[PDB]
């Protein structure tokens, strides 16, 4: 129906002057998204406990199964959590972990990931272990680093317990060989915990194939819904292992599961997570709305990968060329991200003077890192940008660099 | 400015033949509330990257501090979290515990903090007792009960570590002596982690005097505000336990003691609070906007307690007459909630007979109400709310008689 590009932008809610490159960090939704959002909200405000009690779940259920059919995964493998973080640390807090027990992370893994790892080794025995990852690199060469750091782990007496890996670095952001080390993974006796918080709706991805041990995902990150809005595949020989929400609540069940009386005004995994603490339900409930947008008015899944491919790698090479730069590269860029290379090299008010120059004159955002000595920018394309936006942001970085 | 009960329904957004007997679980909020909140989300879809970097701060810190002065406390020693189990697990889980240290407990506790608890001892080699409340009591023996068990703990050359207390019970409904029960806690050295998840917004509350060790509480259960909605107190003395949210997330304190990437160039306690996971803030950013209602309309908190208090007792005594049964006291409702039995005795009936009893309030008469199994009966929780009246009370109280009598 609507062409890519700004013929789109009349979908979407942004001001016109607000060029939205970062668009994963909050999410972004058409406006048929907005008015389904408003009208759950009505209902909430018209009738709290009816629309809590009696229609909230059914479109929650259909939601999931949207979900389920773009992993191609079970339902029955697909739980709903609030965002990324939990789900990972859901997991990884569930997994029983011995003094002999090793997590495998990376460079590239997310800082909040090292973070729960390096708290939960207080208080438990198991040990941990990083390939190091210098992008740019091969997927093969991270590859034969973590058969490596596996073959290094069993030959000290040690068990390689559980690896960390990504579909996209948060930042530098790549496509990182996670098909590869899922395969790795399985071969080697890993469980493999993928973080896929970039993934569903920038690119096509199926789990019946890749078969990961655990699969998370952040849905506002590409799928047109607000945040926070997360799910959890576990697949059913591993539901086993996840006994208890983060945080604990009614659905627990202990090693040796009862609801209260009131449970009765589904398997032991799916009660884990439909009895939860008190939450808002509302971006799921959103998914349903944001599939049709994405089918009916721009022209199914597919289309949209690849035109958010496409126009990452013309955009981001563009943005490169005007900056006299490179584009993060060793396919890596087989997404909807480019990561650019400022021609700075390395600090806080500097960073801090860049931001809000493109917050307060250029009415946009991107986030960056300081990497290999230099500082660099991810760029996140999206439908209803087009080359000239690419071209617009290469030559504002360029008067900013320059001053 | 606005008389409490019926003419109270024109500033909130419920359907006039809704009945609210249950607003703290989705909170209840007015129509400015909700009209703020909406210009909020116009404001995050027009321009989503400047109003969560530079809009949102500003209104969450006048929030935290419009909350830490509603419960005479510091700014510094008040953040915001999503909801009350979180808060009371994020507490649990920084706390290091030994073997030789015990977690006390009540038959009151929280079904989810219990299970928190279990959770945790299949890692951590602590072990937890569980006081024996069995309502209806009197507070002073709940108390003589709790301190019994702190002399009994140390009498087995153990350490009671820390007490998890309420203000209110979830289910039953009672108003628990939680002031004489922290009190008793700083004598024996005791942590006192109170469950207040049922208390800002419904009774009067002052931290300061209280000096509690640790307080969560659902600014959605009672503050008019959406859910979920929750802030955690911790003392600055007591600020060295915590390390980390849950799920930890990058504010994370290494126990060296060291905490931040680049990109946050774009108080550690309330740092390890500030840099969260992905979440949404608006309903801690619409506090001030409630907090304003309550008193230009409603003519302040202190107003608008003791209306609750009042209508709750008189709702509740109301709906237990026309029963021809009884209101949960210490035979404790200085709260606006009202536990009432129902003439319903307690198997395989149970299950249906309570989700007939629920459609029917939520299908014909457009209320909702939460059970539970009692000593043998069934007793329904009531709310009162500051758009109720005591004609709403008898109403359900005659519904809730006739619904009865169906299932007998």
């Amino acid at each position: 129906t609507t062409p890519f590009g700004k013929p789109m932008l009349k979908h979407f809610c942004m001001n016109p002057e607000y060029r939205n490159l970062n668009a994963p960090s909050c999410g972004s939704w058409p406006k048929t998204v907005r008015d389904q959002w408003r009208r759950y909200l009505d209902d909430l405000e018209a009738q709290p406990d009816y629309f809590s009690e009696v229609k909230q779940g059914p479109v929650i259920q259909e939601a999931r199964r949207e979900v389920a059919q773009l992993l191609h995964a079970r339902v029955s493998e697909c739980v709903f959590i609030s965002n990324a973080t939990t789900g990972i640390y859901t997991v990884l807090h569930n997994i029983p972990f011995d003094k002999d027990d090793v997590i495998i992370t990376f460079s590239t893994t997310y800082g909040a990931i090292d973070n729960a790892i390096a708290s939960m080794a207080e208080t438990q025995p198991f040990q941990t272990r990083k390939v190091t990852v210098d992008l740019p690199m091969r997927g093969e060469d991270i590859v034969a680093r973590f058969e490596g750091m596996v073959a290094q782990i069993k030959a000290e007496g040690l068990h390689p317990r559980l690896a960390v890996l990504e579909t996209i670095v948060s930042i530098p952001a790549i496509r990182m060989p996670f098909e590869s080390l899922v395969q790795a993974c399985q071969r080697e006796g890993v469980l493999s915990l993928v973080d896929g918080a970039h993934s569903i709706g920038q690119f096509s991805l199926n789990l019946e194939v890749l078969q990961p041990d655990f699969f998370i995902m952040d849905c506002h990150k590409w799928l047109f819904v607000p945040r926070p809005c997360a799910a959890l595949y576990v697949p059913e020989r591993n539901q086993h292992y996840i006994r208890s929400t983060i945080p604990p609540s009614f659905g627990f069940i202990p090693r040796d599961p009862a609801l209260p009386l009131w449970s009765k005004q589904a398997t032991d995994f799916e009660t884990i997570f439909a009895y939860v603490a008190t939450s808002d339900n509302m971006p799921h409930m959103c998914i349903p709305t944001a599939l049709k947008f994405r089918r009916e008015v721009c022209g199914g899944e597919e289309a949209i990968y690849q035109y958010l491919r496409v126009l990452a790698k013309e955009g981001g090479d563009r943005v490169a060329a005007i900056l006299g730069t490179e584009v993060l590269d060793e396919e890596m860029r087989d997404c909807g991200i480019a990561t650019v290379r400022l021609p700075l090299a390395v600090v806080g008010p500097a960073v801090h003077y860049l931001s809000m120059t493109l917050a307060e004159t250029h009415k946009t955002w991107l986030p960056l890192i300081d990497h290999g000595g230099y500082i660099w920018v991810r760029l996140c394309a999206q439908i209803y940008l087009d080359t000239s936006d690419f071209e617009w942001i290469g030559n504002v970085l360029k008067e900013i660099c320059e001053t």
